[PDB]
């Protein structure tokens, strides 16, 4: 369903805009009669689908342990409840100064190398990866290699036998016998993946978005208290996680005024839900409350959202303050974005100068 990923730079492609005009829930019977699929395109219907207990995440026509996105209740609940305490408000507050210092480290490297910089590979990527290591509690001597590769079972088993700090230590200390080596390794892999894919892309493309709106780049500098609002507006506008794994109805269920039959698959487009409403779509960090589903909704709602929200706030606020003269080293119109795919949305490189 490639149409759900068609963009014009950061905005929706006309072809996808045209599709959204067909209403927030669109029935898509396959041309071969093999199935009936649905596109959930509106904010309310996407929330209705994702909150419903009447859908599962069955495979339809690689499964890895510790991957919450491939579990349904009650197994999903069992694993999620064991890892959830790593993201409490208490734990992000304890972690904030150390994340601030990691961000400052990478912006120190940037200011010393001097311009230009390829911001994606040289700043955003490493920053996101290093924050992930700190959150996870990766031992210092493993971080360089772990990041270079993005082994995991060997790493997870060793840390499990001697709990450290961070999320992995907490999990092994409090649930050592209830989580296997492969499941702990799977958690580690998802966190690294979500950091070097989703978070890195938000950092790089969000910097571009701010640079394309220099009034707001500067506003965040003069009013850093806007950081939290800025993050919500950035993740809404970017929608780097564009479309979700299908939800299959386990029984007939009425959604958005239509009957989704047992066995039919619903594809939620976060991109469309976040962007298709022309009314209030303009990028504006002074919006006090953003209407978006950039982190999903329901039992699979992004487990890392507290970390992502804190890391992005720290990164963007510090960046605009330390580099008021930042600008793209090429015209914004020349930036390459990855072509339509179910993979995370990202630009391919971001040359910056200052
Ligand atoms: C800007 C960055 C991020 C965005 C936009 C994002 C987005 C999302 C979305 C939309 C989902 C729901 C997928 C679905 O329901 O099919 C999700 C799930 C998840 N995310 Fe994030 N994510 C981000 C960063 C992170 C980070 C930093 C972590 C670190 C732990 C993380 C861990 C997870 C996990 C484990 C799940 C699965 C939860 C479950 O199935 O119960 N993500 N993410």
């Amino acid at each position: 369903h490639r149409v759900l990923h068609l963009r014009d730079r950061l905005d929706l492609a006309a072809e996808l805009k045209l599709l959204c005009e067909r209403g927030p829930l669109v029935r898509i019977p396959l041309e071969d009669g093999s199935a009936v699929h649905w596109f959930a395109l509106g904010y309310d219907v996407v929330r209705e689908v994702l909150g419903s207990e009447k859908f599962d995440k069955r495979v339809i026509g690689m499964a890895l342990p510790g991957n919450l996105l491939q579990l349904d209740p009650p197994e999903h609940t069992r694993l999620r409840r064991m890892v959830a305490p790593a993201f409490s408000v208490r734990r992000m507050q304890a972690l904030e100064p150390r994340v601030q210092a990691i961000v400052d480290d990478h912006l120190d490297t940037m200011a010393s190398t001097g311009p230009p910089v390829e911001f994606l590979r040289e700043v955003a990527g490493p920053m996101a990866a290093r924050v992930a290591c700190e959150f996870l509690g990766i031992p210092l001597d493993d971080r360089g290699e772990l990041i270079r590769l993005t082994y995991m079972r060997e790493l997870a088993a060793r840390l499990r036998r001697d709990p450290g700090d961070g999320m992995l230590g907490m999990v092994a200390r409090d649930h050592g016998a209830d989580i296997s080596d492969e499941e702990l390794a799977g958690l580690c892999a998802v966190v690294m993946n979500s950091s070097v894919e989703q978070t890195e892309s938000c950092l790089a493309a969000g910097t571009l978005l701010l640079l394309e709106h220099p009034e707001q780049f500067a506003l965040l500098r003069e009013r850093p208290e806007l950081g939290e609002q800025a993050v919500e507006e950035i993740v809404r506008y970017l929608s780097v996680f564009e479309g979700l794994d299908p939800r299959t109805a386990t029984e007939d269920v009425e959604i958005g005024g239509q009957v989704i039959k047992k066995g039919e698959a619903v594809f939620c487009s976060l991109l469309a839900a976040n962007r298709a409403d022309p009314a209030l779509d303009g990028f504006d960090i002074t919006r006090k409350e953003s209407r978006h589903v950039a982190f999903g909704h329901g039992i699979h709602h992004c487990l890392g959202a507290p970390l992502a929200r804190m890391e992005l706030r720290i990164a963007f606020t510090t960046l605009v303050s330390r580099f008021p003269s930042l600008r793209t080293a090429v015209p914004a119109e020349e930036i390459r974005f990855r072509p339509p795919s179910s993979n995370v949305f990202t630009l391919l490189e971001l040359p910056l100068t200052w």
